[PDB]
């Protein structure tokens, strides 16, 4: 038949074996889907679950068919299993022919119209049909604790869009996880938010409590999930394996809580030995959180202090602490200041050193609030004091708000169990971290290659975290072209933070969503389009100095154009411009004829 409702497309009658099971699905696609949905089509035109691509019918086509289908590989009769191929194939040439339609989604944002989860729902009325029954330099950065405050619901809709390309390691994980927590006693009395993971994707009802789905044994092993659920997408739909994946690199450099999935995607050859290097990064990551959260758990703060908090707007007033907007050492000076009397068991230590601008404090929380006292002190209260000689006597602009963080990494408190987890990882199998670096994994702390074994190197991995800062520049050090990034979702979560840092270099791309917001650091898309590649100048090489030897001997006309304002207002000033130089001379006194007649005396100078 035909794809109806004001955007035409044809179906082939492929001569009466399709086009009498074509009413069996073109009058059910004549449901009510599409005949209360079209409507809303003249006045409010696209409005909702209609036509908003002229190929949007030829989607919920595709996707509804494959949604009352066989629905199982031992498939039911054809109108359920072949009549969707016959579609998918005239919907392949119809308007990808191949290019990776997530280029085409780009191609949905940009040539029609720019609803993203409109954009993203017919990619997942895309791929899931296509599976159904048949169809089958770079430089790598995970993330961690970054600018994100959920880390789940953004997995939650990445399982909801690409049930095809996860549902094996879902499988996998959370079975483990599953287990994990029965494997060593004492964590049993800590997950009273129960750890079956894959039950709060469907049920979301009786979800985790958001605040405690942010609390340390929930989200630290939960943060390798989403950066290899983002993997293994990059890796089966592009076709690859991670060990194809880990051929095309340069870099594989991640933050403190990814440097786990850095060492597990240098040690990554096939498939299979994917699940032992996933069994690599969660058999770590779910040691971590429980067992610095029994060398120190939540402090659960009195009210008077969550009043005053918010009153600052800081937000919830979780034992780590950002600032964003100063140079460096005053407020180091601060936490002198702080820790003049505090006890060093409530001291204040300064974690981490991502940004030259920015800095992350962490500590016990109250020290913390302590010292958001003296940042009160001597602060701008943003009001306007720059345009009163500001580079003398103004007081500076800052940004003093908590992170959503359970535990005071990077300090000198989670000392012990670091120490304990040490035989913790030797317990069980996992601990080999060999010489299969392929890639040379920066360290988050003199970025070296890693395999400097008499590390016995989950150990130094724990030993960066919880003892030591990061300082994110010098970690960087790239001679790269892109990077790709795995950081915990959003333009937010430190994908940005690294073009924050560097400029003049590569084009960052970030493996979280389809959206775009501009040319800074694209992403979404281009990890398989085609015949259009980016390239963010290196603003530095380009645009720099020169010399030459032109057509006629001149350059390009001796650099210094210079105008006063009194002392260019004569032919006194033309000599200097019948020396070698600009002048420009203007402004004096009679605008009528005055110079203007003299504009002449001084042509005829000059």
């Amino acid at each position: 038949m035909d794809a109806y409702s004001t955007r035409p497309l044809t179906l082939s009658h492929g001569s009466l074996e399709h086009v009498l099971l074509v009413p069996t699905a073109s009058f059910f696609i004549a449901s009510q889907l599409q005949e209360q949905f079209n409507k809303i089509l003249p006045e409010p035109t696209e409005g909702f679950a209609a036509d908003d691509e002229p190929t949007t019918p030829a989607e919920l086509v595709g996707k509804f068919l494959g949604y009352v289908s066989s629905l199982v590989e031992p498939s039911k009769v054809g109108q359920f299993d072949q009549v969707l191929n016959l579609c998918l194939t005239e919907f392949e040439n119809c308007y990808l022919e191949g290019n990776d339609i997530h280029a085409l989604a780009a191609k949905l944002l940009q040539e029609n119209d720019t609803t993203l989860v409109k954009t993203k729902e017919l990619i997942k009325n895309y791929i899931t049909a296509r599976i159904m029954a048949k169809r089958p330099q770079l430089v790598a950065i995970f993330g961690g604790q970054g600018n994100t405050d959920d880390y789940f619901e953004e997995l939650r809709d990445l399982y909801q869009t690409y049930h095809v390309l996860v549902g094996d390691l879902i499988k996998f994980s959370a079975e483990t996880l599953s287990e994990l927590i029965r494997t060593t006693l004492d964590a049993e009395k800590v997950f009273t938010q129960g750890l079956n993971i894959l039950e709060w994707l469907e049920n979301p009802s009786n979800t985790p409590d958001k605040d405690y789905l942010l609390s340390i044994p929930i989200s630290c092993p939960l943060i390798g999930v989403i950066q290899l659920a983002h993997y293994v997408v990059t890796a089966k739909l592009l076709g690859f394996t991670p060990g194809e994946l880990r051929s095309y690199l340069k870099g594989a450099t991640g933050h403190s809580q990814g440097l786990v999935t850095a060492v597990a995607i240098a040690e990554t050859d096939s498939w299979e030995s994917f699940f032992v290097s996933v069994r690599k990064a969660i058999t770590v990551l779910f040691f971590i959180g429980v067992r610095c959260y029994e060398a120190y758990p939540n402090t659960s703060l009195p009210p008077s202090i969550l009043e005053d908090s918010l009153e600052n707007n800081e937000g919830v007033p979780s034992p780590m602490l950002s600032i964003s907007n100063l140079t460096q050492e005053q407020v180091q000076d601060y936490v002198n200041k702080t820790n003049s009397h505090l006890p060093a068991g409530k001291q204040v230590e300064i974690s981490l050193v991502n940004g030259a601008k920015n800095l992350v404090v962490s500590g016990p929380p109250q020290s913390l609030y302590g010292l958001n006292l003296t940042l009160r002190k001597a602060k701008a209260p943003s009001g306007l004091d720059q345009s009163r000689i500001p580079f003398s006597e103004r007081k500076l602009k800052f940004s003093n708000r908590f992170l959503p963080v359970a535990s005071p990494f990077h300090s000198h408190l989670l000392v012990p169990a670091s120490d304990l987890i040490n035989k913790d990882l030797v317990k069980n199998n996992v601990s080999f971290n060999a010489k299969d670096i392929q890639i040379p994994v920066y360290d988050t702390f003199d970025g070296s290659d890693l395999r400097v074994l008499s590390g016995s190197i989950s150990e130094r991995i724990v030993d960066c975290i919880i003892r030591l800062p990061v300082k994110w520049e010098t970690t960087t050090q790239f001679k790269a072209t892109h990077i790709l990034d795995f950081g915990p979702g959003g333009a937010s979560g430190l994908g940005v933070l690294t073009h924050r840092n560097k400029d003049g270099t590569g084009v960052r791309v970030i493996v979280a969503g389809t959206l775009d917001i501009n040319p800074d650091d694209d992403y979404g898309f281009k990890q398989e389009i085609f015949d259009v590649t980016s390239n963010g100048l290196k603003k530095n090489p380009n645009w720099l100095e020169e010399y030459h030897p032109k057509l006629i001997k001149n350059k390009s006309x001796x650099x210094x154009x210079x105008x006063x304002x009194x002392x260019x207002x004569x032919x006194x000033x033309x000599x200097x411009x019948x020396x070698x130089x600009x002048x420009x001379x203007x402004x004096x006194x009679x605008x009528x004829x005055x110079x203007x007649x003299x504009x002449x005396x001084x042509x005829x100078x000059x």
